[PDB]
């Protein structure tokens, strides 16, 4: 008839941090458009030059040169609308001069919304960016048809359905010339805001600790999984992604040996190294052949079937029991131990504390890495399993690959004694309704043996000559820890071309793990740091010492 109804898409929701600070907003602004025909018709000579000079005088950030250029490309006889020129001017920079532009009948000003992340680089891998709607995203969500913004990475991607909101509907009456005569009904679109667990103040501190370095970091509550901070480094500025990437922006994204475009936390995987010993050590204790105080002698190596497996301490550790084999990170103890225990036992135990398995985290496309096993080797390599492999695997090396997020889940679970799933989603504070919003993983015996593991972890950080004693032994929170190291085996012929000869050294220095938890007495937090190549101006332990010191300054242990 002449009753017609249109659909109104809502303003995409805002994203805040645990204490309310705004991480993704819709900046309000205006587009300036020019009346047509000012270069196509001889009558109006010099007309666009005039109204632009008044404009340039009003906002000098605008360049009258290029602006009249984009104009005459759109000024045509075939088109009779207004010719959009300025895409976006901030509301606050315009609303003084409003009435003068509105009442000017050569400039037409319309409101526009620009997605803006006020913290730029900070948290770029969690938050994410938005982008133009997808050809198959229109098949899935009809609200992106009307919007053309959809989440393309991060929370934005993961929680896109919640951030879209429901649409709104407006009914009106037309007539015989098709005109807005009477509005009939009108249900408005609604949108929701979400609050993450991160704290932007702590997120910032990580970024400046890591400034110049690379790697990953996670601060996570051990009781419920709430990620209080988490970074991949280096991070990128999000805002240039809403507007669109440049030809030049793509290069420095693809030819950069620090890989800032990649979420190392859950898309980067690395050899766990010595930090699996807590878990490998847990697999030992149910043998009757190994006990908390069984000793193996480390002469800096052992020999097996003609091949030599070294300890990292060429001059040998001596006799050690499990506690001190962890404390000093003796490889040789786990070599001997693993031989006793067998690979099946280590693998089974290692998979339950969360290796080679998604941590369950609410970011898109979490990688699982590689937890090696006889079954695994057989499909991936068409080769049987050799005691050599048990040995490499026992001390977190070989083909063993883990993501920083997995380490943190694992650390946390050792400290809690039970399941710990990491999450960023604190609450959904949808306008006029903030809505917010179990499998055992240790055996009954394995839980009885966990105090031994935790005492070893304490030693690593407070007893003289623990691999982390230098830095963690004088904190105002008693910390437990375990160190790890992953060496790099190869250096691609390309990556060499992308750097200069002097820096080759750095790019082959082994990686640094330090996972920790505090307070040893009543565990609350996990701090997992991974410095790519041991860092350029930070060190693993010093970073963790400072990350704990900042958390005390912010009362997160009060
Ligand atoms: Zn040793």
């Amino acid at each position: 008839p002449a009753i017609k109804t249109e659909f109104l898409p809502p303003v995409r929701g805002q994203i805040t941090d645990r204490n309310g600070t705004l991480l993704a907003i819709n900046d309000l602004g205006f587009s300036i458009s020019i009346k047509p025909y000012l270069s196509i018709k001889k009558s109006n000579k010099g007309i666009l030059d005039k109204e632009l000079s008044e404009l340039t005088n009003l906002f000098p950030d605008l360049n009258a040169s290029k602006l009249a250029e984009i104009y005459k490309r759109n000024d045509s006889y075939y088109n009779q609308d207004f010719i959009k020129v300025v895409d976006f001017i901030p509301y606050d920079e315009i609303i003084p001069h409003y009435s003068e532009l509105n009442l000017n009948k050569t400039i037409k000003i319309d409101p526009v919304v620009k997605r803006k992340y006020p913290f730029g680089k900070l948290a770029s891998h969690i938050i994410g960016y938005v982008g133009k709607a997808n050809l198959q995203d229109v098949q899935e969500n009809e609200i992106a048809k009307l919007s053309n913004y959809t989440g393309k990475s991060g929370i934005e991607r993961y929680y896109n359905d919640i951030l879209q909101g429901e649409k709104g509907t407006r009914v009106y009456k037309v007539n015989a010339l098709n005109q807005e005569v009477e509005q009939l009904s009108y249900t408005p679109a609604m949108s929701n805001d979400i609050e993450l667990t991160i704290d932007i103040e702590l997120q910032s501190y990580l970024t400046s600790l890591f400034e110049g370095n690379a790697g990953a970091a996670i601060i996570m509550n051990v009781n419920d999984g709430s990620i209080l901070a988490a970074g991949s480094f280096p991070e990128y500025d999000l805002n240039p992604f809403v507007t669109g990437i440049s030809f030049k922006d793509w290069d420095e994204l693809s030819n950069s040996l620090d890989h800032p475009f990649t979420n190392k936390l859950i898309n980067g995987y690395y050899p766990p190294g010595s930090v699996v010993k807590m878990g490998v050590g847990l697999s030992f204790l149910n043998s009757k052949n190994i006990s908390p105080s069984t000793q193996y002698v480390c002469n800096g190596s052992i020999e097996l079937g003609g091949r030599f497996f070294r300890c990292w301490n060429r001059s040998g550790h001596g006799p050690v029991d499990l506690k001190h084999a962890i404390k000093y990170s003796c490889d040789v103890y786990f070599y001997n131990g693993s031989l006793q225990v067998g690979i099946d036992q280590i693998s089974e135990t290692l998979s339950r504390i969360g290796f080679g398995a998604k941590t369950g985290v609410d970011l898109p496309s979490e990688f699982v890495g590689t937890l090696p096993s006889k079954e695994w080797k057989m499909q991936r390599y068409r080769q049987s399993w050799f005691q050599g492999d048990t040995l490499n695997t026992a001390i977190g090396q070989g083909n063993f690959l883990a993501t920083p997020m997995q380490i943190a889940r694992y650390t946390a679970q050792i400290a809690k004694g039970g399941e710990v799933i990491p999450h960023f989603l604190k609450s959904i504070e949808n306008n006029n309704t903030t809505i917010e919003n179990k499998k055992e993983i240790f055996t009954l015996f394995e839980k009885s043996q966990l105090p031994y593991i935790r005492d070893a972890m304490y030693a690593v950080a407070n007893e003289q000559g623990g691999t982390s004693y230098r830095y963690l032994h004088n904190l105002n929170v008693k910390v437990a820890a375990k160190t790890g190291t992953a060496q790099v085996v190869g250096f691609s012929q390309t990556d060499k071309n992308r750097v200069d000869e002097k820096q080759f050294e750095y790019y082959t220095r082994s990686h640094a793990w330090l996972t920790s938890y505090a307070p040893y007495s009543k565990p609350k937090y996990v701090v997992t740091v991974l410095l790519e190549h041991g860092g350029r101006n930070i060190t693993s332990g010093a970073t963790v010492a400072k990350i704990y010191q900042k958390m005390i300054e912010l009362g997160y242990f009060k």
